[PDB]
């Protein structure tokens, strides 16, 4: 049956993928040269064409990314020959670096050797190749709490964090073969940091906050035509409300609106005030401004929902059916100021795509 | 066929409602008279008790109200014996007195006689009992684009509006065997208005900005146990949202924001400054402290997901499912500042409920 499942999505995507590139005529050559590979080996190896095209396709299929207009222009890295521990972390370090582009964020994709028959040739622990660690004991909370299990996870295997609110947590990933995942702490000349100020309000430094610029995720399932690359991080720029909305906001995540209401000189105490409201969008007017001052691509959560509408555009253009999460397009601030509050979305599952997996840890 | 679904939802409403009034042992007896006066008349008239239930729960209902945890104090008011058209309009008129009581609203339903066999005795054609007129003719447009085609409709029966922003709407309904309905002005000492001003800017009042006090929904269908009271208007209290978000916020309402941004000293050039935000914070913050300072019931968006929290422990107290619509329930402010946004809701119809129906205007 397995064997049944990976040829009958084979098919799906080699048709539609040729047909997008206008290869048309390839497919049915290409299609029988995968069906005997399958019926050999048990799996079949994309081109690089079928895999650049592939991942291009499974992030217009996101339907949670406001993101999608600029699908086509993904750069893909191929990296299925890696074999060591020592390639994965040097692949890992040159995505970064590449993706990062001194602050002129390229959208890039590094994609490692897919699972051969559900054995893993490479597991990333790490939910974002860039992200903060978290810890909690004995009423003691700090850092980014939604880091607090793999944060222990690490320092279950020789890592010690420094518990600023910041640590950077090491990559961590596992290779077929070996028990335990190995750590590599990040280089701090790849990682570009952004300082949190405001435009009007001088006191707003005194929250000492910061991000860092690239979120890469590195958890996720890229699946393209049967063949599953449970390894494949991908990275675009932020919208500002990921970090000053939610990042920074959340109760649960760095809880930071009191103190904002603090140095914006607001009080705190009543409901109609909208004290919480006024935080935000003070809050989130800093983030822009603070990526923009640096030179750090990001986009305001206007202008994505704009760019949306064009891909919703181009989309019936080109006569592709539009799939998509309202309850993830929406932006968490002046969501009805945006089209997308408006109308209503398919929220169908089309392949290629980006999956949620398990957590090793955990 | 009609008959069969009458009797099935005659049997669950009975059933639940009497469980939940604790006349368990009535249920058989009761059921036993609906099953004769259905066989006999092809139909069957509730009993106040049932009837004032039924409202109540069909409130509870609600899966795209926030304000659901009064649902047991429902002040309702039995009009079925109504038979005239002056009787309605004296009810109506009844209805915005009792249910404003002076700025502190009472959440009121009166409820006329019910369709017989899909005929209806009275069909009421505002949208809400007191809203605003709206006018668009050669690229000029007034007052609230949603309310065109209404009064367009009641621009054909002989009214006339002013064409300020703000004509009341008359009161326009149709009674069975009148081919027209009638239209009454309503009595401005009738109606309460809130001035929107700004608690620190002084220049907001250049606005001149104002909205109505109580929301009363004319336009929907209760449905109590296979009855079908297509005029059944109710009213609570604003969230401050409705008012200050949307209806005065929205491009396709009184797109009022870049007035705003004006008077509150803000550029509306770039997107990155998000002035629409800022905008819709302050806008809102006027909302709620104008009809504070008038004595007039209105509720922040904060405090209403508290409540709605309480009311789903209230649910699962009680051992009653949850039902919601996530997409509505959801301020279009600040969404992920409240818990709605961080849990999801089984949208499921459960009876009795209000629902749309066709406007016949339109
Ligand atoms: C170009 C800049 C991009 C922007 C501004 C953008 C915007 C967003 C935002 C705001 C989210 C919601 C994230 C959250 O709420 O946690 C999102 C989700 C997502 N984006 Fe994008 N995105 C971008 C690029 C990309 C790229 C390059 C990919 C992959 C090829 C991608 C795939 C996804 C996926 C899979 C999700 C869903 C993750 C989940 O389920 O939690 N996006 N995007
Ligand atoms: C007590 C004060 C109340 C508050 C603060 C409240 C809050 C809300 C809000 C904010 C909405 C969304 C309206 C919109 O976006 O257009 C809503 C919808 C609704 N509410 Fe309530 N509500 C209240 C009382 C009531 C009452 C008394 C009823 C009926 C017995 C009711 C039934 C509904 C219904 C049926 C809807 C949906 C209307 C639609 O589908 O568009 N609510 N409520
Ligand atoms: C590619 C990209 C662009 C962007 N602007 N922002 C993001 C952030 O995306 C996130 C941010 C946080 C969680 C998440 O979901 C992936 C995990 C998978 C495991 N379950 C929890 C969610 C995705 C990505
Ligand atoms: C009872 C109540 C309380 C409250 N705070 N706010 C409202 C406002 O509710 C609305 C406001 C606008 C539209 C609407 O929906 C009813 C119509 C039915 C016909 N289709 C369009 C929507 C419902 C009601
Ligand atoms: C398409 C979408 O369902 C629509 O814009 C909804 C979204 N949520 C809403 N929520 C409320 N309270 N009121 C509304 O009118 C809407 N509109
Ligand atoms: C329950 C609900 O689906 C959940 O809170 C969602 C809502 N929409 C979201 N939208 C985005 N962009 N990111 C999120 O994490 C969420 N969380
Ligand atoms: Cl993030
Ligand atoms: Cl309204």
């Amino acid at each position: 049956e397995e064997k049944e499942i990976l040829w009958n999505e084979a098919k799906a995507f080699i048709a539609a993928c040729y047909q997008e590139l206008g290869k048309a005529a390839e497919v049915k050559d290409r299609l029988a040269d995968i069906k005997s590979e399958i019926d050999l080996t048990g799996s079949y190896v994309h081109t690089k064409e079928e895999l650049e095209h592939g991942a291009k396709m499974a992030w217009r299929n996101s339907n949670r990314c406001i993101g999608r207009l600029f699908w086509n222009s993904l750069n893909v890295i191929d990296r299925r020959d890696v074999r060591t521990k020592e390639e994965v972390r040097d692949a890992l370090f040159h995505h970064i670096e590449t993706a990062t582009n001194n602050g002129k964020i390229r959208p890039t994709i590094t994609i490692f050797p897919p699972e051969e028959k559900g054995e893993k040739q490479v597991e990333i622990w790490n939910h974002q190749l860039i992200r903060y660690a978290g810890y909690e004991s004995d009423g003691e909370r700090i850092g980014d709490p939604a880091s607090c299990s793999l944060t222990a996870a690490c320092e279950e295997l020789g890592w010690r964090g420094e518990r600023t609110d910041f640590d950077l947590l090491p990559l961590i990933f596992r290779m077929k073969g070996d028990e335990q995942p190995v750590w590599y702490e990040l280089p701090r000349s790849l990682v570009i940091e952004v300082p949190i100020t405001h435009p009007d309000i001088e006191a707003f430094s005194d929250l000492e906050l910061k991000w860092y610029g690239v979120p890469i995720i590195s958890d996720m399932k890229l699946e393209v035509g049967g063949i599953h690359y449970n390894a494949a991080p991908f990275n675009g720029w932020y919208m500002g409300t990921e970090i000053g909305a939610r990042n920074l906001a959340d109760e649960k995540r760095y809880d930071k609106l009191k103190k904002v209401a603090s140095v914006i000189g607001i009080a705190a105490d009543y409901n109609t005030d909208l004290w919480k409201d006024q935080a935000l969008v003070e809050l989130n007017k800093a983030v822009l401004h603070s990526y923009k001052k640096q030179g750090v691509s990001i986009v305001d959560h206007h202008t994505a929902a704009s760019q949306f509408k064009r891909f919703e555009e181009q989309a019936e253009e080109a006569g592709r059916k539009l799939t998509g999460d309202w309850t993830w397009l929406i932006p968490p601030i002046s969501p009805a100021a945006t089209h997308i509050f408006h109308r209503s979305y398919d929220n169908s599952i089309v392949k290629p795509n980006y999956f949620y997996q398990d957590k090793p840890y955990e």
